[PDB]
């Protein structure tokens, strides 16, 4: 038993000591709005063009909750890196996984949300910019509103990055103290 406190202080003490992927996300789906505008060129004045544009945004929030869990699966196999270092309760290490589980869940919903509210807004600007526009203005409009679009997507980025990160405090906490 005083091994196993050793050891819950120790793994404390380990605790205490231990947004550019939206950016690159929104630049993306300003190419490809580009490209199709490059091809309504070719062509002329397709609405139909217009209206996919909209999926390219549901593209780079399906990029970003791939990233979110990416991180989460790392988080994971940490978990159980640290389960695996010493023995001192199984129980207990497979407790707190749900936990972390619903963390995750928690995270990819304020995700969702945020990025969706981004989402909206840049359909709204694509809209406006498209309510015959002269093509290469038209391009630069986009490249300003689609920066204000990226910075927001940025900014939700890592609000919500700053929260996953208190979840995951709050869990090796509960982690924690499950184990004393």
């Amino acid at each position: 038993q005083n091994t196993l406190l050793k050891e819950a202080q120790d793994e404390i003490s380990n605790s205490i000591a231990k947004i550019d992927n939206l950016v690159l996300l929104l630049a993306k789906k300003l190419k490809e709005r580009l490209i199709d505008e490059f091809k309504y060129l070719k062509n002329n004045a397709q609405k139909l063009n217009l209206s996919r544009i909209l999926n390219i945004v549901d593209i780079t929030t399906k990029d970003g909750i791939n990233d979110i869990l990416r991180e989460i699966k790392f988080e994971n196999i940490k978990k159980i890196e640290e389960l695996k270092t010493n023995l001192s309760l199984k129980y207990d290490f497979l407790k707190d996984d749900f936990d972390n589980g619903f963390e995750g869940f928690k995270d990819g919903i304020s995700k969702n949300i945020d990025s969706i509210f981004q989402s909206e807004k840049f359909a709204l600007l694509r809209l406006k910019i498209e309510k015959n526009l002269k093509s290469d203005l038209y391009e630069l409009e986009t490249n300003l509103d689609t920066v204000i679009f990226d910075t927001f997507k940025e900014f939700k980025m890592s609000e919500i990055l700053n929260s996953l990160n208190i979840n995951g405090a709050f869990f090796e906490f509960l982690n924690d103290k499950l184990k004393h």
